[PDB]
């Protein structure tokens, strides 16, 4: 049972400074010791240094840093693919959520039947034609879903990406801030999700049951858990760039991670969008980083009953 | 789909200064743009100025400002009745909860088969003979309930009031601070309520399902939503006159409002008891006012899934 | 209906100063008036002064203040036994949880068929051979449990203790910080528990139903409620020695207590581990003390509906 930890200090998928310090904050909160204590054999890749791209001008006068996000993701994908091939479950510390483009591509490279659990306040499924921000961290799923590719134009630095999962192969949990074109996309391609409303109705236990039934009800598949810290209520995870009131409780987040662990299928985990600079106090930054560690640890077997 | 907004800056239903600034606070939290964005056609009646009453002495050496509360409500009912008759769903911003005497009377004047969902930590059903405070914001339901007529003395300024709701036409949600004579009244007239305890047991989905079965299970009826901000836990809505621990969560509040919207029958809404002056900080005032806007917006169609 | 209140200002079951002030803090939060208001006839035993033991050296170079904890508990057990004998439901205010040794022994003397509901973030069932702290407040169940007596060494000051609880006769609620030897003990003796995880799944209503089915499903038994304030989430009860995130909500705590009261079988209650000195502010101290009073009051009939 081996875990690779990769620091992906990326900020260019969005516009708020400081999310590149997320991996450091998470390590400082004791991630490595927590993983070791659960019996994980660890390989720390440290924090990647991504190759910059000169003159990375706006795409279509809207999409920011496309070539940089493309190249960093290509490089990240290579590291992830390599680590999976060497038998590691891959933990990637962000950094903004655009790096899921790289971790999922790399993961899918030799685990092409992987499935995705995307825990997030947001659907992150705008395309370059629907985004109203230009921020790639709100578009990553659009580049990964095969059903969407007729609707996704080719960005500079993105040509290496081949859409690698189907719309039946991703489930969202925690949605509460969805743009209308994203809502259209989720309905049009019948992508399954559990918004905070569904959690309010069903409860987190049934949500996880139905999630796994949809994804691995008929066959075992390596699971890719892409966890945006903003899934949690901002009272619990204030240090993040797009906080939305009414999020997961601490207990709900742990229960999700616990059930992920319980499948035995976790193969890769992203923990993204922790931005210590956006905390109004050091206490706020640390509680956010500590929560991130709790999620990762619970995902690899830490329980609440000993 | 048209919405009238009436500010009712009234404070004389109770003794704490500042609740008359509720409407301004709610407006400053961006109410009108939020309703507009939902597609609501808006008529703003502004904030009403109520006629003062000279020498408005205590009634029975106990009940405070009876004629002022009576007259202000008569005037409010007139504005409400007129807006409902012209085809608007009527949003009244308070102000203390005694103004529900006027909004429900005025609403019933045009829609006599209305039913009432009363979301509150309190039952607000004391009569002039049971009140231990003398505050009319804690008695408004007693003046409206037909079955209580013979137990409710005639107050100066109140003669215009015709009880318009039967005891089977109101359901309470969120109760946790109920005076013993209020409890007797609720039981003796078989008035249905879901206390915080019931919500703990059933969950808010079943609570809303049962609420609608009781009210509109036999026929469609216009719905009057009377929402006291103190229904929410004090941590979420600190700026209010009688906070009680152990209240609705943010998610529960939104769920109630969403289900109200989903009936298609919402005809009037009160958002009462926001008192910015009781905030310990400007942050606390704004979070309470923002919460008020979320309740109203959700009640008119804002969703958590886009 | 008679209730005896016993202050047990003991701190030597652990190493953090201040928990000996728990009883005064709880009294200051208005305990006696709250109990009177519910119709409780009260006998106040005041705060006991426990006989000190000179030269109370570590047992086995690890276990702290054993003779002092042994003797204080013997004296406590005598007071509890006497009060229960005289027809009182016994409320014991702590003080650290090592005093449950005393209250449960005293209680069991006249009510040998008693059962125990242990509400706590922790299992408190380490033995002198498994404790890693040496603190007796984390071992009291091991001395009470019949099935364990062959694995529990004889401590100085502890010879008066006769195990009086069988493993089928105690149920835990709220567990989330369990040491591995404790987990082993719970599984090996088939001791039933509902962790925070079980509550997330079942909901607190089902948890209480099953608790009582296990304890009193076949016959009526006097109930001993041992409530560690740290069962509650640290945001609600910060003034305590071993806080653990992800605890009971206020509503869940009240619901447990309400259900205890509804059995009609509550015979004794411990409210332990309030340490006002661990509060970072007087507000935090008072809110913890107030929460303790809420629990005790609800356990004796305080309702949320009047
Ligand atoms: N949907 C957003 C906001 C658009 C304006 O409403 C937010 C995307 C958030 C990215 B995340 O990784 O945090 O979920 C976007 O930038 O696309
Ligand atoms: N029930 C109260 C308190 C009486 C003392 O227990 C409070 C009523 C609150 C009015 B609201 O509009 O806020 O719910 C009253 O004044 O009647
Ligand atoms: N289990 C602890 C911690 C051991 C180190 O992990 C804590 C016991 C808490 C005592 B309580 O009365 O608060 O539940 C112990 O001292 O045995
Ligand atoms: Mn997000
Ligand atoms: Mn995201
Ligand atoms: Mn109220
Ligand atoms: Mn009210
Ligand atoms: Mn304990
Ligand atoms: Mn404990």
């Amino acid at each position: 049972h081996s875990v690779a930890v990769i620091g992906a200090p990326f900020s260019q998928g969005q516009k708020r400074k400081g999310v590149e310090h997320g991996p450091a904050a998470i390590r400082e909160a004791g991630l490595m010791k927590r993983l070791s204590s659960l019996g994980c054999h660890l390989k720390d890749f440290g924090d990647l240094s991504f190759t910059p791209v000169p003159k990375d001008d706006l795409y279509n006068n809207l999409i920011v840093n496309p070539r940089s996000v493309g190249l960093a993701n290509q490089e990240l994908a290579e590291v992830v693919s390599r680590a999976v091939s060497d038998g590691y479950s891959c933990v990637t510390l962000g950094g903004d959520h655009s790096l899921a483009i790289g971790t999922i591509s790399g993961h899918a490279r030799h685990c092409p039947d992987l499935c995705v659990v995307w825990v997030d306040a947001h659907a992150d499924i705008n395309t370059p034609l629907t985004t109203s921000s230009g921020n790639l961290h709100g578009q990553p799923v659009s580049f990964l879903l095969r059903e969407l590719q007729d609707k996704v134009p080719q960005l500079p630095g993105f040509s290496w990406i081949k859409p690698c999962i189907s719309s039946a192969s991703i489930v969202y949990i925690g949605l509460r801030d969805v743009d209308p074109p994203e809502h259209f996309i989720l309905k049009n391609y019948d992508i399954q999700y559990f918004s905070m409303r569904d959690i309010d109705r069903l409860g987190i236990q049934k949500v996880m049951e139905r999630t796994f039934d949809l994804l691995i009800g008929k066959r075992q598949r390596p699971i890719h858990l892409s966890f945006d810290i903003d899934a949690f209520d901002p009272t619990l995870a204030p240090a993040t760039g797009t906080p939305v009131v009414g999020g997961l409780t601490y207990r709900e987040g742990m229960y999700i991670a616990e059930e992920i662990h319980n499948t035995g299928l976790l193969s890769a985990l992203d923990l993204v969008e922790v931005n210590p600079q956006l905390a109004t106090s050091e206490e706020e930054a640390k509680t956010t980083a500590n929560l991130a560690v709790d999620v990762i640890a619970s995902s690899f077997g830490q329980t609440r009953e000993g």
